[PDB]
């Protein structure tokens, strides 16, 4: 899947020059040992605790962090762990494995397990939309959207409470046509603590309808309202505090169809970014809470596709053919942050910039910025297989949570790209 | 001479695991060389910094201290260095050795340079003090005190601005008979920047003179009084604040004699114990200064003999012969501590309690208890040779200072001790 990620500090601890792990199932743990399944590529991250001269080297697998001075100083490396099997780890600087620093990669054979927390599902599957509307003309469309507070799962063994439209983030991809009139009814569940609301970037009125949508826990509020405009929207919970509506996982999209409909596709994918501001740092396990300072200064912890940690890699993986044009409806929830959009191994063969469906789309594309509270769609031809990765470009992400796989099977080798000379 | 000490506390210094050496020559140097001569008993004080196991080993003498496991965690040894040369010392813990923990004892020929600073020697010569009076009737004896502000010699290195009685610590012994009566002259130079004034404990009445001698610098107050009860007495300035007066040397002895004077005896010595309380740490170079919160609440750094540290060892020792019966004259300025005031070697033949000169002396005792503004009188016969060591019994004190040498000449072997068996 994506890299089995290990952090170490070195340190002083039960009283010998040690490492440490840092979060995960290592965390606090002194030369903890490194758990991992035949085939994963594995990541160390070293980190300076106190200041001595310091390396990890990784016995039999040749593999090896950078040499780090200071404290602070750092060095991540990774490797891929083909043979089964237990492998000592150890620092190579005089003296330091004999004073302590030393202990063991397990190998182990099979995969990985799934994984697991005493939260609920909180992942919207992304091939969870309605398609291209039929030949119809203008209607009166009802849309039903209900507010729900859960425990969900956000990581492995990490759970978080989530604010959500209908249970799972982003909400329901709502699809209607230019012309269409919008009958929604909000349902606030009775279990609620708070007040939720809506906000379609598509409606044309007071709040985006959050004027009429305030719905107290129990009860319902109906509007309507006009789609007088094509494009690709953002919607998205607008009680205050928004912003933390919106990262507790209160957005969605909503496309108003030009009236002849977008270009035909083979495939239609939903996608929305976010970002979960907790109290403990990435990576660390138990039961997660909001963190108003992290989030009003825009630090977050949790960068993430469709909700949840793994959502697009483990749960509920992208999945197209050779020879298929793919759409991807992209929308970047935040609260915050503007998403570099790149699928890694392809190109966009049309952007529709800023979410225009009026406009020309641009052809050719390595990676779109898609700002907080804004969507785009993309389109392209798979000329071929591989596993194609989602990614925000602003690659730190990675690491703490953003990653997404389009899987599609063939060959290995073939024309458009292969091992050796041509 | 005493033993030469150096503090090394472990740590990690310039990127690696290494001895730190505090205070000294050795302050704040990273695996520093203890530079020693040839013959002298080595004091090394190990005291761990981070918490990781260690010891020191010294190569060729096959000297080391305990291991020392937790952070604080201390042991201390010691060693005579009796082989000129360099010698490595180090860390026996698996690896520390290699990981930085080793350093160098340089053992010189020949004797350790004299003490040497920038202040003034302010240090009273113990064989300072007047003889038995006569068998005079009662008289008016005329006693001149100068009042000075001074920067002194504390250590080697290390200065301090004392204020004293005529420039040195303790100020002058007086002497005198019951009956007589004193005019004091008491002059306050004129760069002082403090009043000063005396209390006599012989004196009787308002503050012991203190009221009538108030002097401002540059001016001279006069006092007449009677010296009505025998006794060995302390004076010391009486201008708030006192203990800080008397802790910056403001103190000295009175002896009033009985009408028949004190028994005869071959040689007397006059001695006192104050304390010194400075910002830094005892043991540390430079200028020194006074910390009011170490000297309210009483957490002394230097314990002092005569005003200064090795001021009764390598400036001025006590000298007699075997066979003399000597006599000391032991005050306690303080301001705080109480002294266990023996002498190693030696057993006192008589002990004045409390300083009464009236009462029969006590018979044979190893040590006496001095509180502060308290003086005694010890005598005894020297039986043999040997460096007999004044110390008070409060034996960290040695480590802050306190501690002088009686040395009488002669042969090591006697019938009163020899080495092997009888
Ligand atoms: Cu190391
Ligand atoms: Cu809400
Ligand atoms: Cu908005
Ligand atoms: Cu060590
Ligand atoms: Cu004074
Ligand atoms: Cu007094
Ligand atoms: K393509
Ligand atoms: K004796």
């Amino acid at each position: 899947h994506a890299p089995v990620v290990f952090t170490l500090r070195t340190g002083i601890a039960e009283g010998r020059m040690v490492y440490i792990g840092v979060g995960g199932d290592i965390d606090h743990k002194i030369n903890p040992t490194l758990v991992v399944h035949e085939g994963e590529t594995v990541q160390v991250n070293l980190v300076n605790g106190e200041g001595a001269q310091h390396d990890v080297v990784v016995d039999q697998y040749a593999a090896r962090s950078a040499i780090v001075n200071g404290k602070n100083a750092s060095s991540t490396f990774s490797f891929v762990a083909s043979k089964v099997g237990e492998f000592n780890y150890y620092c190579s600087i005089a003296g330091h494995r004999q004073a302590g620093m030393e202990g063991n990669i397990q190998v182990l054979p099979g995969n990985r397990a799934e994984m697991k927390s005493s939260g609920a599902d909180i992942t919207r599957d992304p091939a969870d939309l309605p398609g291209p509307i039929g030949p119809r003309q203008a209607k009166t469309v009802r849309i039903d959207l209900e507010t729900v507070e859960v425990k969900g799962q956000l990581d492995d063994n990490t759970t978080y409470t989530y604010w959500t439209f209908n249970g799972k983030v982003p909400g329901p991809f709502l699809r209607v046509r230019v012309g269409d009139t919008v009958e929604l009814h909000l349902k606030n569940h009775k279990d609620s603590l708070m007040v939720h609301s809506v906000d379609f970037h598509g409606a044309t009125g007071p709040g985006g309808a959050a004027a009429f949508t305030q719905t107290d826990p129990g009860e319902e509020t109906v509007v309507t309202f006009k789609a007088l405009i094509p494009g690709i929207y953002v919607y998205h919970c607008a009680t205050p505090s928004v912003p933390t509506h919106i990262t507790n996982g209160m957005y969605g999209l909503l496309l108003v169809e030009p009236e002849g409909g977008l270009p035909q596709v083979d495939r239609e994918f939903y996608v929305m970014q976010g970002e979960i501001y907790t109290v403990k740092s990435f990576g660390t396990s138990g039961e997660q809470e909001m963190d108003y300072e992290k989030l009003i200064n825009e630090k977050p912890e949790y960068f993430l596709f469709n909700g949840s940690v793994g959502s697009l890699t483990r749960s509920h993986p992208l999945y197209a053919s050779v020879g298929e044009t793919v759409r991807i409806f992209f929308g970047v929830g935040g609260p915050n942050f503007t998403s570099s959009f790149h699928v890694i191994g392809e190109i966009f063969d049309h952007v529709y910039s800023l979410g225009s469906v009026v406009s020309p789309p641009l052809i050719g594309v390595q990676t779109v910025s898609v700002p907080p509270g804004g969507a785009t769609i993309v389109d392209f031809k798979i000329d071929r297989a591989g596993r194609y990765i989602l990614v925000d470009h602003a690659l730190s992400r990675l690491e703490h949570g953003l990653v997404g796989f389009l899987n599609v099977d063939g060959p290995k080798n073939d024309s458009i790209m292969h091992e050796g000379p041509a």
